[PDB]
């Protein structure tokens, strides 16, 4: 399906669907088209940027798939600052955009193409929730409660989703998540983000515990030697 609306930028964020968060606008070039969409079906084109995160983005400075997304509010804010919070729908490729004086006109496509077998599919589903689950007790940034509230949950698309938004991803792994179709390919991609951060996080652990036995080792010598000092000075001046 073809689709020609605007384009906002996101320095460092991939918004997926299903996903809600707030944005922070504060240019003279955004809010005045975060406006004029807001009276035009309430939809935006949310598209990432590269490598130097630059404030003037080009023509070429964005990625080839963004995120629709509709608005779910704007609040204006003591700084003259837009918070405007998000919910993204589905994502779409770029045929061509255009810097049509301030904000982005582009076009125009629509995500929609699954996998044959889908007892693979079943199986790598399970072995996702399992991994994510043993990955939130590693994590405890992510509430524990999110994990089982959306364990219910059918779409796999939205299961990889919903595992892609609740990590700590380099943005390059963001939209590769975003730009693969294949939902199977990045269920096995974010459980490969997974294992590595899960393996990172127990070395980090295992080194954490040598150095606090460490420190109380260290800390116990010193009073046990700042006694010994205290004791015989006391017995010098004895006798």
């Amino acid at each position: 399906e073809r689709i020609e609306i605007p384009v906002l930028p996101l320095r460092d964020v991939v918004v997926y669907p299903h996903m809600v968060i707030p944005l922070f606008v504060g240019r003279e070039k955004s809010i005045r088209c975060l406006e004029a969409a807001m009276d035009h079906d309430k939809k935006i084109m949310l598209v990432a940027q590269k490598e130097a995160s630059t404030d003037e983005p080009g023509v070429n400075d964005l990625f080839t798939v963004g995120t629709v997304a509709s608005i779910l509010q704007m609040l204006k804010l003591p700084d003259g600052t837009v918070k405007v919070l998000v919910e993204g729908l589905q994502r779409a490729r770029i045929s061509a955009l255009s810097d049509n004086g301030e904000h982005f006109s582009a076009k125009a496509e629509y995500l929609e193409s699954p996998t044959i077998d889908e007892r693979e599919q079943e199986v790598l589903v399970r072995t996702a929730i399992s991994q994510f689950e043993g990955y939130i007790k590693l994590n405890k940034k992510i509430p524990p409660e999110v994990l089982t509230s959306l364990n219910s949950i059918d779409d796999p698309a939205r299961l990889a989703d919903t595992i892609a938004a609740h990590m700590p991803l380099k943005l390059a792994d963001k939209q590769s998540v975003l730009e693969m179709s294949d939902v199977n390919e990045r269920l096995e991609y974010l459980m490969a983000m997974m294992e590595s951060e899960i393996d990172l996080l127990q070395v980090e652990k295992r080194i954490r515990n040598r150095v606090k036995k460490q420190m109380e080792k260290s800390q116990r010598e010193y009073y046990l030697n700042e006694q010994m000092k205290a004791i015989q000075k006391e017995l010098g001046e004895m006798d």
